[PDB]
């Protein structure tokens, strides 16, 4: 399924993970796709496995969107299709333990890359979604944000003999079609005004907003070590963040099974399913 091949994993890792998390009191996380195969959704890189590995699915321009009527609807006959199913799924134990320490007040701040919902779903309050999320909407024209469920009615009413299957569901909630399957299809306009409406995610070219990173790296500041968990931070986006936390001299913890390209600057790295480890990490000596 989803998770990437691994060996068994390693107790003397563990305990590493351990002791370093023990020296943290205000813990700085990132997290990738990796920490959601273990909920049924695919990763992008992973050997084997991931969406990019294994098949020749191609992320949409940021600037195509933007710039082509046909490639939205494209864009969107797509996600229609996958989204019931990626829109059901549920965190998983990783998700759950890293709001367990929230609650502990250890988790100081939480980044995420994905765009699955799926640490809002778990209830993780001090959270940045670097990327956004599909399960809200943006305006173009005007700004305003919708929920994406509040779209699936309207996309229903504005095609209502539409139907396909949803195959090869990606960790953006894409399933694929052909442009000749998606060639009909009609895409609401923005009840406000009019404009185009667009998944509230930074597709590849787009940027993050400078005030946005801006303010995760204020949160930065006030850690005291990292954690990276399921990410390979091949994507700049992701690394500056251990960038920053090398230039902040914090120490970088990893727990990741594939290779990542921070691994040069942390002082742990468990190669090892994240969902596996995280239950046993302890916040409290026992
Ligand atoms: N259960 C698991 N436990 C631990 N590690 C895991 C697991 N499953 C997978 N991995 C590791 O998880 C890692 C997943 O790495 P990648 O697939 O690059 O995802 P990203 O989140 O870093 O992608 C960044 C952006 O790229 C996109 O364009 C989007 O914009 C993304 O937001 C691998 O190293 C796996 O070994
Ligand atoms: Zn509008």
């Amino acid at each position: 399924h989803m998770v990437p091949a691994c060996p068994p994993p390693n107790p003397h890792q563990v305990e590493q993970l351990q002791d370093f998390v023990s020296q943290s009191q205000r813990l700085f996380v990132m997290t990738g796709a990796g920490i959601s195969t273990e909920s049924g959704i695919p990763d992008y890189r992973s050997e084997g496995v991931g969406l990019y590995s294994r098949t020749e699915r191609r992320p949409i321009q940021h600037s195509e969107f933007v710039q082509s009527q046909a490639a939205r609807r494209r864009y969107w006959a797509r996600n229609f299709v996958g989204w019931p199913s990626f829109s059901s799924h549920e965190p998983n134990s990783a998700h759950v333990n890293l709001c367990k320490w929230e609650r502990a007040g250890r988790l100081h701040w939480l980044v995420t890359q994905n765009v699955d919902a799926l640490h809002t779903k778990a209830g993780q309050c001090r959270l940045s979604e670097l990327h956004g999320c599909t399960h809200r909407v943006i305006c173009l024209g005007c700004q305003t944000v919708t929920k994406r469920s509040e779209l699936q009615e309207r996309f229903l009413n504005l095609n209502p003999s539409w139907n396909e299957q949803a195959h090869g569901l990606a960790p953006d909630g894409d399933v694929f079609l052909t442009d000749e399957q998606v060639s009909d299809f009609q895409v609401p306009a923005c009840t406000k005004c009019g404009g185009i409406l667009k998944p509230q995610v930074t597709f590849f070219g787009d940027t993050v907003n400078r005030g946005f990173v801006f303010s995760i790296y204020e949160q930065m500041k006030q850690a005291d070590a990292m954690l990276i968990v399921g990410s390979s931070l091949q994507v700049y986006s992701g690394y500056r963040f251990a960038l920053n936390a090398k230039e902040l001299h914090l120490p970088i913890a990893i727990l990741n099974i594939g290779p990542t390209r921070a691994d040069h600057l942390a002082k742990v790295k468990v190669s090892a399913r994240c969902g596996d480890v995280l239950p046993h990490i302890l916040l409290q000596d026992q």
